[PDB]
């Protein structure tokens, strides 16, 4: 399915399902795709699964302009309408965490039943003058610059940290190549323009308008989004966040952990 | 190109040439590239060539719903009056030869001049009470389990038995990089309900109801379908059939026997 | 983005920035992905950067008929007409040097800036009686005649000599296997039909109706499209042509010279 953005962007969306509405922003450098087995799963168990291509990504149409959260936040906002979703639970992976999150700040929580964060950017990811214990700046300016010369080397080379193969997670090279072959379909530019509002959007405001049941998972291995200075203090500014660390694991949990997220993912629903 | 179908799914074809229509139906975790080889052969020898990607597979949308035999032969359905096509010889692969089977049963054979079976499921694929002879539907089981895990790991492996390449086919990487890229366009969803509806459908009736010409081809090392049990039997369950037996052929044999193929289905239109 | 060309088939292109214009033509089996980094360099400098998938490849529909320079030509026309766009830079790669010349021939260049030829197959390519030095047709045939055996391995061996792998230059896996893939999307009929097309049409006519500033661009170890019988003509009966030959550069320079190439369509446009 798709639907038209206010500028004229057409999102590629999934809607699977019937029941209660559960509504997944994927991470970067990645698309719905990377939902596939959660939406089955709670699917298949009695909920209405949507997950969309961030502008820009996967099956989407490819703007050089909006590649920010304020415009991430507004094209969630969109579908919702578009749909007209209610009891939304949404769920956000990695820099998806982020597009959530500001699509509650930017339109309140009306149409929101609960939030999930997992591996999540939030509540602020690159360094501040506050905050000198996040990523320093120059990390994500070598993103940018390696981008720039050989993005699908970069994707390529991405995958060990990523899943955590480097520190002995075991990940089929099936899936590093679906992993691969989904991240060419993106664009260029909005693969480093994701770069800049991850490194530097503050989310610190948005938790204080998180006014639903939110669950915050991480893994303490992650490698890419450290768990200390993300998703840690994130259950700590949102208001009677729960928090589940899983042990050792990376930032792509989605594979690496799946049945796990599954059923943590399902026993929130139900909570 | 792309049509509606009735619930609204966006179904991907292509329409090549100009003359008398052939309809081709994919096998499994496959799209309509596999028939292109048969498509340009035809269409430069004086033949219309249409092929489509199944719902939830290729470039098509990805429903969660109508993944089932009786659907997908309705898809054909629109498909046959969105073109306005008569005298259509349908041609069939694998799994696909159940929804053009089932298609003629469903709704009849006016438009309809020929009918081709290829490696094809029917006339019945898994056990029944009646059909102890049938593939065993715990193998079936594991499919859906091993796809449920890790879908691209599973389609990785299932190049060497679908290929025959375990048994001495010669096909090259990039036919195999190609076959799992293809795969991968599709829904988890459809995947694993597509196993459901191939293990389990009956198409026996089906049968008796095919009153045109037709011609059922079969690798007998096919390790996928068994030839025993499918190709043998739906040749002589519907009247008139002819049979060709390629001799030590895998399922893969649109690839592995391209040529013979061609001309086999060239024979068959000028018969 | 899509436009829907005169007899129906669906053109995909992006359009990025804001500016004068820079329309980017691709070369044989590629799509519009292969100008990625020409085009965030100059959209990035305030250029507005605009580039199609040819009809039969990536992104767009695959007619069966059409694959010819003429209606090449006639896509971009309508591609150009339907932007408005006004004192565009047309930049052709390979064979796509042939249909922004063809551009020209057919429809002048009132719309048009300049022009940017790279390794291009401009003035003509293969043999004429009274060009010899051409390459041999046989050579085509036998890309034919591979191709419609095993085009996913040709396109798989093809990078070698594409890139320059085999004679010095230095290609990450990550790009091969982003060849690769987009490559896989293209039709197999347009595929084919593109070598009979630069195989055998003559743009010589076409060089003496280019009345605009012209930049030609090629690398002289290029193996697939030989300097010395088409670039080194093409600036000789362009009139006021300018040339630049990169030194030992192959075929695939936009990737291995990619720095180089974006500085100077930056000092081509700011002439
Ligand atoms: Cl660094
Ligand atoms: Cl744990
Ligand atoms: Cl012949
Ligand atoms: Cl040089
Ligand atoms: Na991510
Ligand atoms: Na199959
Ligand atoms: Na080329």
């Amino acid at each position: 399915s798709t639907f038209v953005a206010k500028d004229g962007t057409q999102i590629y969306f999934k809607d699977w399902g019937s029941g209660k509405p559960v509504l997944f922003s994927h991470g970067w450098i990645l698309d719905a795709d990377m939902w596939e087995y959660q939406m089955e799963y709670l699917s298949s168990r009695g909920y209405r699964t949507i997950a969309f291509d961030r502008r820009g990504f996967g099956r989407s149409d490819q703007p050089w302009t909006g590649n920010d959260y304020d415009t991430f936040a507004d094209d969630i906002a969109q579908l919702i309408e578009h749909l007209d979703l209610k009891e939304v639970t949404l769920v956000g992976f990695s820099m998806g965490g982020g597009d959530v999150a500001r699509y509650i700040a930017r339109h309140g929580s009306a149409r929101v039943a609960g939030l999930v964060l997992l591996g999540a950017v939030t509540p602020l990811f690159g360094q501040k003058p506050d905050y000198p214990q996040g990523v320093p700046l120059d990390v994500f300016a070598r993103f940018k610059t390696e981008l720039l010369k050989d993005r699908a080397q970069f994707i390529s080379d991405f995958n060990a940290p990523f899943y955590g193969i480097n520190k002995g997670q075991v990940v089929s090279q099936g899936v590093q190549t679906q992993t691969l072959q989904i991240a060419l379909l993106a664009s260029l530019k909005a693969t480093v323009d994701c770069v800049t509002a991850f490194a530097e959007t503050d989310f610190r405001p948005d938790m204080a308008k998180i006014d639903v049941p939110t669950l915050v998972i991480h893994g303490d291995g992650d490698q890419i989004v450290p768990f200390e200075t993300t998703g840690k203090v994130a259950a700590e500014l949102i208001k009677g966040a729960e928090l589940k660390v899983y042990k050792d694991a990376p930032h792509g949990f989605a594979v690496t952990h799946a049945q796990q997220l599954n059923e943590d993912l399902l026993a929130f629903l139900k909570r």
